[PDB]
């Protein structure tokens, strides 16, 4: 269980690329406080296409762990700088167009029981091109990222200034041409399994 | 010469994709105000080597027009907005190791003799990966882009609140490791050719 107490980020990757064991990561832009950052090359495009696959044979929502999945969560525990065990697995979503993601908070709200181990850093894949909208914005930081397959945007909310946290706010804008598909990272204060 | 008497940003692309007409540019992010965008394939691979090897061959600084450097301002006449008659040209920038550009602004100073035709934005393009270091960053904004072959930065400073001007505060950081390739071009106000 992690522990702010004495403001650091969890992220601590410095340069311009992230030497995971199976894949180099690009770096491309970094926000620093509260603390996003825009990744290149996270993703190949066969892995791309096949958490999509993977997604609507599951439809026919978290996927089921394989092998696949197993060795992106390692991958992307590299990324986030946390243990795989704090995931809570790969979330895959799909936009149509005219659908979106209203702006809100990733981490659970205080009173609510899945606080007890509530999230700390969420990092979404974006799993296909959108040709028109579907970009991830942040309200308060007048600043957005827009999809782009393999590409993926980081952000933490595990500040002691609950205002840095506050800062996090963000969503998905509507897709107007095409359609967007994501996968979902969010790891939590502690082991999630 | 541009006006901005009645608050408009000059870039205007909307969507994910620049279609110019001999490339599809890509919008990475955007932090709204001041406009900062970051760009990916804005130049192919072969444009970047040949860029560095016409820098090269004339330092054996601007470079001379040719039918890349003409092809290349048309580009980015699509992707900043503005003919390319007010671009000053391909200006190339080579760091070592150790080297770097402090912060500073674009736009000249009000009482100097340039700023009678002043710049009101400016791209920078890498032209090659740089090993550690060299990422441009905006100091005000604590906001940073890392260098990548084929990407860009763009940034406008045109705007009537002052405020918003000196936000594009910039440079760029130490090279630590390897190299560093940049084009810039510079826009200005007025005709410049
Ligand atoms: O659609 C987006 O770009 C944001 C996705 C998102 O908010 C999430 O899946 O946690
Ligand atoms: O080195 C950088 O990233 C910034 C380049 C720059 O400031 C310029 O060429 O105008
Ligand atoms: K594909
Ligand atoms: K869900
Ligand atoms: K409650
Ligand atoms: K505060
Ligand atoms: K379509
Ligand atoms: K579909
Ligand atoms: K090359
Ligand atoms: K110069
Ligand atoms: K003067
Ligand atoms: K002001
Ligand atoms: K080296
Ligand atoms: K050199």
């Amino acid at each position: 269980t992690n522990n702010n107490q004495i403001e650091q980020t969890i992220f601590d990757h410095k340069g311009n690329v992230i030497k995971t064991e199976d894949r180099e990561i690009q770096i491309i832009s970094k926000f620093e406080e509260p603390l996003i950052v825009v990744l290149g090359n996270v993703l190949s495009d066969e892995e791309c296409d096949e958490l999509i696959e993977l997604s609507k044979s599951k439809l026919a929502a978290f996927l089921d762990d394989n092998e696949l999945t197993a060795k992106i969560e390692k991958r992307i525990s590299s990324i986030m700088n946390v243990p795989a065990s704090h995931g809570e697995g790969l979330h895959i979503l799909n936009y149509e167009v005219d659908q979106q993601y209203k702006a809100h908070y990733d981490y659970f709200a205080e009173h609510s029981r899945s606080a007890a181990n509530n999230r700390i850093s969420t990092l979404v894949m974006y799993l296909n091109d959108v040709e028109e909208g579907g970009e991830t914005f942040f309200p308060k930081l007048n600043l957005s990222v827009h999809p782009r397959k393999g590409m993926a945007v980081y952000f933490e909310y595990f500040y002691q200034d609950q205002s840095l946290n506050e800062l996090t706010l963000h969503g998905g804008a509507p897709v107007t041409k095409g359609e967007k598909w994501i996968a979902t990272q969010w790891v939590r204060r502690g082991t999630y399994k």
